[PDB]
DNA sequence: ACTACTTCTGGAATAGCTCAGAGGCCGAGGCG
DNA sequence: CGCCTCGGCCTCTGAGCTATTCCAGAAGTAGT
């Protein structure tokens, strides 16, 4: 610094007048200066205008006046006047046109308080009344605010959500008894602006434009992202959620969960590799090599995996079983997904009878350029612009139909799922596997990669969470507890007992 | 003379405002255009703005219109209305600053009156006051909260409901005959804002917003509340329901349904308990254990207990009887619902006995993927982009078809319904069972959860409301009273009588 | 089916709101 | 004792937002 700055610190600059020549009325002002001068004109301008209310603070090693006056005055006389009582030293004084988003910057840092003739700090030309009977209209941008920081996607969640912010905050009971994150967080806050809401006959526009203006930062920053970088967010995202469920407040037996990691790891031959081999094939995603093929009977474990590995990295599951003038919607369920599963592919006449006759076979067949991923496609929505993106990679299971050599070729991998009673019985006597849905969970996986995977595997930048992850499981299971569930799975008991 | 000005006179460009295309909105303007177009304009400007004063003046062989408005409009959209309103030959409008000079120099030898509002001119003890009111208009949120009390999602529904209130709740026969709960229970209350919505442009629109509200909700809910909390909150709404239908305000005999509940029992062995078994099933909700079937003739009760059961929990019902393609839609209509139904479904083999050949069968075979729940489905909507979800839980009622033993594998139970006569003639004997449908309602699947099932089985949030309302029951009900009624139901007698 | 008529969505165009900058007007006092 | 300047008032305006209306075309529908 030249010692004496030459305006006032770009942190408040938004809050203060950008006249550079207006002989407009204020009854706002801040004055920076030294400390020694501030000191004084606390003073001097305090009974010079008979001020409501003034205030001292800390700026840089400097001083920071602001003060609010019961009637009008303009800068120029404000200005005129302070000039008379310093003679030397700098002096900066401005208007104030956000009264209290000023003073509520200068009461924190990098600001600090030393005088003001009010501890309570303020709220009248500022706020909390003064509200009176002005024009009411409907902060778009204060929604759109809203949904950029819940990340949200959904018009439908995003208009409920509001409206429920309609209502008075001190006696919420949603607040008090804090159910949802989400909310209790943005209330308050939004709590003015959703009133008003209540009454807007825009309520579906405000919303749609909101969330559209979210998913679009969200394009953007995905291309600054490498894409084990994805990856890595998705596994941050996940593990927030796993701290929450088996946090001390919370429905979810962290000893459950780990079952059905012990009952996934029996589903393959040393599966904690393969699914770290199949994440790098989704990570690394090269052209022609980034399709997986989960072949094997009904009930063998193909789609509960599949299920499973597509919540891990994230994605969406499709049918392409349905005739090629409908193909293409679903198709397009694919857009900004990581990655992509073909669920349940038919085929037609093969491989004897009992098996389901259909055009997943014959459909995919005709989108080698969507499994190559050398070349973009035009992935389309309802009313919506076709758009244009590389298709994701993924996994399709089928049953044992009889592939087209030219569909195999676009398999870089093939898996087949052979029925293991030892399984299936083990499941029978397991009911929560299925019914908490916990072997088709990725949550379930990742639990897996962070008992079998070395520290040294996953990103660097979450090593840390699952490190303390690693010894929390260690703990809690140690080489004998969870021997025990692998034993009795192997043994078609009960995971548990 | 060929001029024809391009421009308003120079002596009067002092008091306008020359830049017609802003966002400035004002109350004074004025149009310069020839004499024919402005005497007609007068009358048209008149009318449509309801101005405050109007004069027409001679300005070099022209007209020239000068006006107020008692509310600000841009000069474009003045400009924009006179257009479309008439052919011109010339016309310009222009935003008049100094209302009073523009008047007075408009009366000057250079210019002079022809014909004007006021007779007097534009006297300035009252030529720039304040606006007021603005006439009211339908209040789109009031129409929200009717269509959420009374969980609306239909809009043409609502619409039509929302329209009974336009007229005078007096003299009202539906209002005095109490014979609509959500009727009397709220015309009072809308009257007045169902007089304006009757004369609104946007009827149709506003339904459509309080409709997205009703679908935001449950998006919320589904998305968040746990199966056990709908259900509770589902339960709730039809105790509220139920109060003030067997209150002091409403009409409806609690002797009578009590009945029902007397009949509904005799249905099936143990019903009370079947009940509470179907509402495990949908609660937890467990992949290939979500699925009851009912199969039987007409009037054999599956239809009726059906349906009741449905609105228990509050679902949708389906028809899958369309091709195997062309039932995308019907199946999107499961989009967050609790549970579904598809019901009465054929099939193939029924010519025997004159049941038509079907393909609903069929076609839930290939939709076993829907049925189970252990992967995600993407449910389409008309004009709107698909919804990953797991498709609910439900029941399938059907004729006497024929279903493979592997069909029968996709479902946990079925309750095979027999014709009874000893229960039909009672329904001859009480004919007022059929009328008030008290037979499939799901209110008496309430209290017969009531008049039997534990307290404490119930949902810790809503126990203190069924304690003191299995009070009223007994209180009121001899426990014998209930005893004779399933008894001479079982005879072939009436019921009360 | 392929083609003719209807309902629905998103983006464009159109309209009204309030804020704060650039300046014009004017009584009152400073000063040689 | 009159030019000059201070300091509060007020308005015309560019701007950024919010609100309503329109509209071409896609999504869905009935029928040859
Ligand atoms: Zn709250
Ligand atoms: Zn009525």
């Amino acid at each position: 610094k030249v010692e004496d700055p030459k305006d006032f610190p770009s942190e408040l600059l938004s809050f203060l007048s950008h006249a550079v020549f207006s002989n407009r009325t204020l009854a706002c002002f801040a004055i920076y200066t030294t400390k020694e001068k501030a000191a004084l004109l606390y003073k001097k301008i305090m009974e010079k205008y008979s001020v409501t209310f003034i205030s001292r603070h800390n700026s840089y090693n400097h001083n920071i006046l602001f003060f609010l006056t019961p009637h009008r005055h303009r800068v120029s006389a404000i200005n005129n006047y302070a000039q008379k009582l310093c003679t030397f030293s700098f002096l900066i004084c401005k208007g104030v046109n956000k009264e209290y988003l000023m003073y509520s910057a200068l009461t924190r840092d990098p600001f600090s308080v030393i005088e003001e003739s009010l501890p309570g700090g303020l709220k009248e030309h500022d706020f909390n009344p003064e509200e009176a009977e002005e024009t009411k209209q409907v902060s778009w941008k204060l929604v759109t605010e809203y949904a950029m920081e819940t990340k949200c996607d959904d018009v439908l969640l995003l208009l409920g959500m509001y409206l429920e912010f309609q209502y008075s905050f001190e006696m919420c009971l949603k607040c008090i008894k804090k159910e949802q994150p989400s909310h209790y967080k943005y209330h308050e806050k939004h709590y003015a602006n959703a009133a008003i809401f209540a009454d807007s006959k825009n309520q579906k526009t405000i919303c749609q434009q909101a969330v559209d203006t979210v998913l679009a930062k969200k394009r953007v920053d995905s291309l600054q992202l490498t894409r084990e970088q994805m990856l890595t967010n998705r596994f941050n995202d996940l593990l927030d959620r796993m701290d929450i469920m088996f946090g001390s407040t919370g429905s979810a037996d962290i000893e459950e969960w780990m079952a059905g990691v012990a009952w996934l790891h029996c589903l393959l031959p040393k599966m904690d590799s393969v699914v770290y081999d199949f994440l790098k094939c989704m990570v690394y995603n090269i052209p022609k090599k980034r399709y997986w093929l989960f072949k094997g009977p009904i009930d063998s474990g193909k789609t509960t995996l599949a299920a499973a590995l597509l919540e891990l990295c994230g994605g969406k599951a499709l049918n392409v079983n349905l005739p090629l003038d409908r193909l293409n919607f679903e198709l397009g369920v694919a857009i900004d997904q990581f990655l992509v599963v073909f669920e349940d592919v038919k085929g037609t006449g093969g491989e004897s009878r009992d098996l389901p006759s259909g055009q997943g076979i014959n459909n995919l067949d005709n989108l080698r350029d969507y499994l190559d991923g050398s070349v973009k496609v035009n992935l389309e929505k309802k009313h919506l612009n076709k758009r244009t993106q590389i298709f994701p990679p993924g996994i399709v299971t089928m049953n044992e139909y009889s592939v087209p050599k030219t569909l195999q070729a676009r398999f870089v991998k093939q898996i087949d799922f052979r029925p293991k009673d030892y399984l299936k019985h083990c499941l029978e006597r397991s009911e929560f596997l299925l019914e908490k849905r916990i072997i088709q969970s990725g949550i379930a996986l990742l639990l897996m990669l962070i008992w079998y995977r070395p520290v040294a595997e996953f990103a660097q930048s979450i090593q840390s969470r699952i490190v303390e992850w690693k010894e929390r499981l260690d703990k809690e299971f140690s080489l004998s507890v969870y021997q025990k569930m692998k034993f009795n799975v192997a043994m078609g008991i009960g995971v548990l007992d």
